Parts: C-alpha cells; sequence; structure tokens
C-alpha cells in the first residue's frame, strides 16, 4: 500500500547543533530494529543507507552561524537524495540528525511534490534567520531557510545558494511549541503561520488539535503530508536523549495520537525523525526510552494502531 | 446503601498465566486496609474469604492452552462463590488473581442478574479464542468463553463444559485498550464490539469516554454493572507490579474518573480488581504504589469523591 | 504595564502548619533569580521585602487551634503590606509561607479593591472553621475567615479580632480539589461556591475549567483577581517540596494553562504563591524542581506565554 511503501535515508550529521551524538541516531534506530518492526506490519521497506558526509575543514562562521558550508552540503546531499526516493513512489524516511537536515529534506520532496504540507513537532519553531539567531546554531534555523515570505530576509550564507524556498507561511502547521525565541515570534506572528503551541493542546485536548491541524492542511483539496518530527517536541520523562530538552512537552499517548491520525490521513509523503542524541542519556535506560519512543512513534505513522491491527483474513476460520 | 455493601471473594490464583505472584494479590489487597479502608467510608463488608482452589496434579495442556482444567475448576467455583454474594444482596468484590477468573466472575454474576452490562477496563481485550491464542494464557481469553456470538468458535476445552455464554457482543464496553492481537481485533471489529482504546481516550478526553460508555450500556434501560478491572488498564507509572505492562495507559485520575462515574449510577453490582502481582514489582516501592493504585481505584468505585464526602449531620453545630 | 507592575513581598511565616521549613519559601524563590526574571519579561518590580514576624511567646491554643496569635499578627501585618503595595497601584505578590497568610493577603488586597473576585488554586479547600477543624492547623481554615457567609461560624479566637469577612461564597472559585474534609464539603455544598475538583477538571478539561471560571468572575463586568495558589494543587510529580501533597494533582501545563489565562485578562490585581517547603524534598532536585514550577507559574502570572513572547520592535530590521 502507498501509505505503507518506505524509502529509508540515514543522515547522520551534528553540525547543525554544538552536542556531539546526534549523528548516531540513524545506527540507534537501525539497533532497536525499526526496518524489521516496520516489515512485520506489512511495510515495503526500501533502504537507501546511511549518507556519506564528507568533512568540510576550515568551514568558518558566517557571522555567528557556525559550520554553515558544512550544514548547507549535508542538506543539499539529502535533498538529492529525498527526491530520487520520492521518484521511485515511496514515502521518504529521514533519520537524523540534527533538524538543520530539513532544509534538505522538504527541499528535496517539495522537488516532487510542490503542493506539500508541513506538520512541525517541535518544542521549537526552528525559525531563526542567520541574522535573528543568538546562539548560530543553524538547527534553530531550518525553516527561515524554506520561507517564501522569508526571501529577502535570509543572507547569502556559504553552502547555501542551491536552496529556493519551497513553502509558503500557510503551508505549515507546528505542535508542541513552548521554547519559542523573541525573534521567532515576531515572525511566527507577522507571518500569520498555523500553531499549537503547548497553550493550544492544553485548551482544546489533542482530538481538537488534530481535527484543525488536518482540516487547516487538507480541507480545500487533499495534497502530500510531510511529518518533520523533533523528539524534543514529546516531554523530557518520554525522549530525555536530546539536545534541547523542555519540560511540559507532549505526552506519550499524544505523539502517537498526533502521527495515528496522519497515517490514517493515507497523505504520508515524508517523514523526519530528529534529535536523537544517544551519548545525552542521563543513563543508558534514558538513551534506550527515547530511541523506543521514536521506533514508536515512527511506527504509528506506518499503520500501528493502539486499538491494534488485522491482515484481511478470517481469522475465525 | 446498596451502592456501598460489599461481599469480598479472595481468588487467588494464578494458572491464567505464567508469572509467580499474582495469587498473592488478595494477600496484600488486605494488608494494605482495604476492608477497613472501605468501612471508614460508610460501606457494609462482609469478608467470604479467600476461596481455596485444591491442586489439579496433571492437568495437561489443551493444544497450546495451559492448565485448563485448573482455571475451569477456579471459575467453576468462583461462579458459585459470587453468585451466593449476588443472592446476599451485596455486591461481589472479587480480589484477583489473574484475569481468567473473569469467566466465574461475570458467570456468576449472570446466574443472579442476567441483564448485566460489563465495563471491562484494561491495555488487552482478552478476547482470544483458544485456537486464535499464540501464547495459550487462558487470561487472555475470558472474554471469548463469555460472548453469545463465538459460540460454536469456542472448542470444547477440559474444565469448561459448565461455560454457557452469558453476555452478547453489545453489553461490553472495553477501555484503555492498547495492546490487541490481530485475532482479537478481528474478533473486536467484526462483532461490532464497543470500545475506546487509548486512542478514543485522546481524542474525546475520559469525560466524553464515560459519558458514551453510561449511555451506551444504560440508556435502553437502567441494568446492574459488572466492572472488570485489570490494573494493567492504568499507565505503569502508576501500576507497574502487574504481569503485562504496556506504555501510554491510562492516568491515575482517569482511572478515578471512571470508577467515580461508575459508583454514581448507583448500579455497580460487581468487581474485579485483577492482575496485581506483587512479586512484579523492579523495588518494594514499585510493589506498594501498584497496590496503593489499585485500593484507591476500588474506594472509588463504593463512593469515595474527589470534591470530598460528607454525613447526613450539620458540621457547623 | 498594569498587568506588569509588580510589588514583592516576602512572608516567611510557617506557624499556620506543624512542618519546619515553608518559612525558608521566599528565600529559595528568590535565589532561583524569580524579581531579575520579571524584570527581564518588561515588568516593573518593587520589592517591599521580607515581612519581620516577631516571635509571641505563650501563644497558648484556643482549643485545637495552634499558635492563633502568630498567625493572626502575621495576616494582620501582611494585610497592612498588601494594602499599602496596592495604594501603590502594584499588583501584590505575596512569596509564602504558609496557606494561612491568604487571611491577610485577601483582607488587605480587599480594602482597595472590596469588588475582587478570588481563584484557589490547591488540592485543598482550606475552608476548615476553629471549630470543624481536627489537626487544628490554621492554613486549613483561611478562607472561613474571610467569608461573609460565615460570619457567626467562627468563634472569637486570640488574634483574629481585626478581621472583617471580606468576600462572598460567590466571589471564589477553587481549582484542582481532591483532599476536602467533611465540615469542608458541607461548607461547600450548603454555601454553593463554585469548585472544580480534580473530577470537573477531567470531565470538562483545563480549557472549559477557565472559561467557566471567568465567565463565573467577570461576567457581569471586569473586577480585580486574587490567585491564591498553593503549590500543592499541582501533582507531587511537579511540586514534591510541600507540606500535605496529594497524587493525581493539576499537571505543571495545567498549572501555567490556568495562568496564561489569567494573565491575558489583564485584572490580575493580587497573587500569592504558597506552600513551598525546601526541607521537605526526598532528594536536592525535588526542591529545585519545585522552587522551578512556582518560578514557571509567577512568570505565566505576568506574561510569560508558551507560544512565545516579544518586544513591540522589528525583529526582522
Ligand atoms: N532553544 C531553541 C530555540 N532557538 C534556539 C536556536 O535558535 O538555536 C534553539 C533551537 C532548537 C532546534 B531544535 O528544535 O531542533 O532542537
Ligand atoms: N499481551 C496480551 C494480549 N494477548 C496476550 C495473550 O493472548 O496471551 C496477552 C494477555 C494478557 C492478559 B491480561 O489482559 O489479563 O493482562
Ligand atoms: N488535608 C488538608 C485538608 N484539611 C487539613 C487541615 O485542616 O489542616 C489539611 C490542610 C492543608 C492546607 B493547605 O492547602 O494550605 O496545604
Ligand atoms: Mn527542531
Ligand atoms: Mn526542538
Ligand atoms: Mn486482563
Ligand atoms: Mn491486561
Ligand atoms: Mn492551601
Ligand atoms: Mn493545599
Amino acid at each position: 500500500a502507498k501509505s505503507r511503501t518506505i524509502g529509508i535515508i540515514g543522515a547522520p550529521f551534528s553540525k547543525g547543533q554544538p552536542r556531539g551524538g546526534v549523528e548516531e541516531g540513524p545506527t540507534v534506530l537501525r539497533k532497536a530494529g525499526l526496518l524489521e518492526k516496520l516489515k512485520e506490519q506489512e511495510c515495503d521497506v526500501k533502504d537507501y543507507g546511511d549518507l556519506p558526509f564528507a568533512d568540510i575543514p576550515n568551514d568558518s562562521p558566517f557571522q555567528i552561524v557556525k559550520n554553515p558550508r558544512s550544514v548547507g552540503k549535508a542538506s543539499e546531499q539529502l535533498a538529492g537524495k529525498v527526491a530520487e526516493v520520492k521518484k521511485n513512489g515511496r514515502i521518504s524516511l529521514v533519520l537524523g540528525g540534527d533538524h538543520s537536515l530539513a532544509i534538505g529534506s522538504i527541499s528535496g520532496h517539495a522537488r516532487v511534490h510542490p503542493d506539500l504540507g508541513v506538520i512541525w513537532v517541535d518544542a521549537h519553531t526552528d525559525i531563526n534567520t542567520p541574522l535573528t539567531t543568538t546562539s548560530g546554531n543553524l538547527h534553530g534555523q531550518p525553516v527561515s531557510f524554506l520561507l517564501k515570505e522569508l526571501k529577502g530576509k535570509i543572507p547569502d550564507v556559504p553552502g547555501f545558494s542551491w536552496v529556493t524556498p519551497c513553502i509558503s507561511a500557510k503551508d505549515i502547521v507546528y505542535i508542541g511549541l513552548r521554547d519559542v525565541d523573541p525573534g521567532e515570534h515576531y515572525i511566527l506572528k507577522t507571518l500569520g503561520i498555523k500553531y499549537f503551541s503547548m497553550t493550544e493542546v492544553d485548551r482544546l485536548g489533542i482530538g481538537k488539535v488534530m481535527e484543525e491541524t488536518l482540516s487547516y492542511l487538507l480541507g480545500r483539496k487533499k495534497r502530500p503530508i510531510h511529518l518533520s518530527f523533533d523528539v524534543d517536541g514529546l516531554d523530557p520523562s518520554f525522549t530525555p536523549a536530546t539536545g534541547t530538552p523542555v519540560v511540559g512537552g507532549l505526552t506519550y499517548r499524544e505523539g502517537l495520537y498526533i502521527t495515528e491520525e496522519i497515517y490514517k490521513t493515507g497523505l504520508l509523503s515524508g517523514l523526519d525523525i530528529m534529535e536523537v542524541n544517544p551519548s545525552l542519556g542521563k543513563t543508558p535506560e534514558e538513551v534506550t526510552r527515547t530511541v523506543n519512543t521514536a521506533v514508536a512513534i515512527t511506527l504509528a505513522c506506518f499503520g500501528l494502531a493502539r486499538e491494534g491491527n488485522h491482515k484481511p483474513i478470517d481469522y475465525l476460520n
């Protein structure tokens, strides 16, 4: 089935942020048996392997922006790989790797499906520009590079000349926001982007959040869905092995609900599983908890339901 | 009052599953002060003791089905004990023991009140038949033995010739589901059983879940309610000393809400507190946490309200 | 701005309850950087200091009521300090200290704003009278001293002759109740006080809870809001270093939701942050978790939003 035909892309890349270990995310998600688990769920899985990201020595900052050429090149390569998977009629499944890789993942997905609408699950908006950033970490900026409305607000950053903004402010929905920088809040409000911060989740419940998200993106006409999932979108009691944990996040149940609802549209076309950092657990159990939650999230995207699943056969015979 | 008149039955039985210790459930719930706590809540409590379950040596399997004669006999004896408590005008309170004991609890209760509706609080449906089961553990099959629509799908299992299905698929509501076998999902869907898996709980909220459950069972006419509570229905952060724990369960609040709402009907007629296994805690605190949550759930069933309680006297005099 | 103009009052007082350490609540909230954090959020903060509470030797009980003169005097002094802050056109921010101090905090606030409405966030009603109390702890009685409908039910307690009931039963809404004494439940029902015990929160969701609370208090016309927040209203998994912890409380998210909603009215006029006890943590982390949650609560009251905040400047220039 279309909704269960997958192309796995490993993106072992960490230079969009300063914490070592996020490059081990594809390895640990594979070691947990993600591919096997998906195959046991009637998925047609093709593994495109782990992208080689050749070292760029002397990758000096663009102002405060760290490793621009490396981040630019990794996303550029990933865009080509995602476009190939999309041309092969498969849902692209990007195993990260820091969230700067979403530049390549969506850009690549938008080359084959330009009418796509994004669902961004994160505690963070990742919408800082190279000029509003105070950290210079590119995993906090991918959305600014992708938005058509911010063309003219993005300076010429080395490694990013290949980037053409592929999404309008109306084609993205945020879910799980709770750590937004002033520049980002300003951008979010002046561009009128649709979002459900934890405040809206608390007000409405995840049921109405999903009803509104899917209606806002798909109401007019069915279109492909790109879900960019930052594991820090979920509460640190579920995904603690991550770079930027923020308290009061989405529960394990809320995460499964989001992904179950997306599955049920039959329109998932791209998926990013990001910011899993296996060297950031306080104990080895914190690492396995994060990886297991990330696996459970991914499996929900491709049909795994809490009410159960069965094959189209008579089990009472 | 009818809703606070109780007959306690201990069912120290473990052979419906492979993990030792669940037979200690009645002991540990009693030691926690359950009887005394109920009496402090204006309950008329009579203790019918712990059933003796005389050893059946040479209880060889029926195909893959383990200890069929022992499970069959324990349920058969429990049905007789429950029918006696029901004849004595008391709400039967079965302290388990594994969930295969629900065969006897509900069969026994249905002898006195054949019009009863069942609320099944669990992470599992427990509706495998002796032919769909892959484990052969009878705690995973009690509902299949009880359903009238499955008559002809249940083979002649040694120890179960006394069983006559007493409930129709429309007389049961499941709450908390999150671990359903394929055969069970097939049965659940083809029989059109009403259920609220974690997915529906997430979508609707526990408020609407309870409104729908009580309307669905009591809308046509008021009838007696049998609540079969498996402690694994709740999240393992609340009930960890249990055999088959599954992440993402019902919260402590959701468990208290379900039982509050049932109490308020004035129609609770039978209660099962099952799967408490005091030898399955990782620490002694995990055991006391489980037992305390089970006690709290029980007290809500017999009137303990979070808003408070008061006697019909003038407290300001 | 009115909603961000604050007068800080430290109330290091513990004699309304028997557990030592709650007098250290103002110290630990200050050490966490509360004042500085408020100033970084565009608040105009004036610090009125920590009240000196002189020892009252020979403070004999009034029946079972412990330290009546000390509790009466601390509240009396606090009422004078709150009235001063209110006359200076600032929102009074009381850092406690036990909940007995709410006698002084609301009485003082009502002298300047007699039309105020009270939101009481707590696991408890604190509405026991000196005659319904079984513990004799005055932090479990402040509402009874304040209610006009209970005039004639409050005996002449030494230290409280200065007290004039300033609020009617219709001017108070409780949120998070789950541990109510019989006498308190009787008072709550016979006076017809509006409340959302954890049962109503579970039923309605915090969104509807807040909608109803604000409509019930502000419906007729805008009036000043007094939020008396007891950190035990929140679940002990968020605020464990407190005297009277009760399981199944409001979540970190729900607490922030209540305070974000109150901020948005622009009508917060009085705030109490009570029952933080830094000597009641099991680990040093339990203390920092409680203090951090209490800081987050206070900050949402003065504008800190989870969707983010920005200054009225062009961030894209
Ligand atoms: N503290 C946040 C908000 N802004 C910061 C930045 O701009 O560097 C961090 C970005 C998180 C990226 B993430 O969502 O992929 O984790
Ligand atoms: N993992 C579940 C689903 N089905 C399995 C089986 O058929 O043996 C397990 C039974 C649990 C019993 B219980 O609900 O009483 O806890
Ligand atoms: N268990 C409660 C209810 N009544 C008791 C009392 O009257 O002393 C306890 C007081 C807690 C007050 B507090 O909310 O300020 O913590
Ligand atoms: Mn991100
Ligand atoms: Mn993030
Ligand atoms: Mn069960
Ligand atoms: Mn179960
Ligand atoms: Mn209080
Ligand atoms: Mn309290």
